[PDB]
């Protein structure tokens, strides 16, 4: 249920695989959807969720160089994926930028995002 | 720098290898110690960090399931590390469980962790 | 503006007043809604924003305690206001709960919270 | 309770609360420069029947970055426990709401910990 395309509210695509062995691997692409704006993405899940209706957890890590700009940055997402229907993830995440130590009090960010399987 | 063994303020360990690719790799073994606790890490970091002074924002996600426990649930550690002689790794964290729809809104939890090279 | 009566996703309902000095004052109240689920809450909020549209700036927090019940823990809820057409209120929030020592790492729920003027 | 008085962070600020028996926390916050000018008005809550285990009192309070001499558009709230003793302590996470637009509201929001001493 995990592995493809889902997207964000805000203009984001994720595409991911889930691998047999918890591993996630795949690749974010920002808003603008350019070869410019892809990064690559990995992560762990529960490859053995309870089957009582509660979600599978996951994570996953992108850090925010590539081949064409580096903004010195991180994201993980950490939350849970949940099926049928109305398939969604939903997560929490914490942003952090590289900062000298004075600054280092304003280095993280913290939201919140849903990804679906249709825009 | 960022390859070797980290201890927490706790007792956990973190072994990772930094990749010339941007590639976080390791193992997660909480306080005991046993091979009951070890877990398997992946993650990302800034292989192109800033020369002016700032740390190198990274992050990783730990799933707690091995081949003896499974907690459904994962941890995301999002920070820097700083270095220099008392190189350390300044986080913050979220850990969810996996749960129902009814009781997601406490499915979150949020705290920091420092590591550093001596335990 | 600010005050008045909103409403969360999930059932509840956050009773405020906004000051003229900045204090916000009030009632929460969990989804249940008798009497042994309200709570006073306390928080400030920036009486003079910016006219460049951006939102309103504002906090609060509640002790779960009453005369009912304590659950030894308390919510601050970090946010802004948004004004409009359909007025909103964006919120984070952070639970911490009383521990030992020990237990102190796993004192702390992260969530998010949107209070709208029409109940859900 | 226990809370009442002066408490100091890393980085310089300081807190002169007074803890009302009815759960109140109000005060005054001053950054590090000291002056008038940096300090703001706090308004929080505690629980007033802490458990007697050992654990910590639960507690929470919001600052809006505001006072008659500048506006930051901002406010902060912080969420953790007193701990008492010998070497007493209050340790938070805090959330830091900025005013943004539409735009860049998922920036909005920063995130962090301070540990509040008695002594400097």
């Amino acid at each position: 249920g995990i592995t493809g395309t889902w997207y964000n509210q805000l203009g984001s695509t994720f595409i991911v695989t889930a691998g047999a062995d918890g591993a996630l691997t795949g690749t974010y692409v920002t808003a603008r959807g350019n070869a410019e704006s892809r990064y690559v993405l990995t992560g762990r899940y529960d490859s053995a969720p309870a089957t009582d209706g509660s979600g599978t957890a996951l994570g996953w890590t992108v850090a925010w160089k590539n081949n064409y700009r580096n903004a010195h940055s991180a994201t993980t997402w950490s939350g849970q994926y949940v099926g049928g229907a109305e398939a969604r993830i939903n997560t929490q995440w914490l942003l952090t930028s590289g900062t000298t130590e004075a600054n280092a009090w304003k280095s993280t960010l913290v939201g919140h995002d849903t990804f679906t399987k249709v825009k």
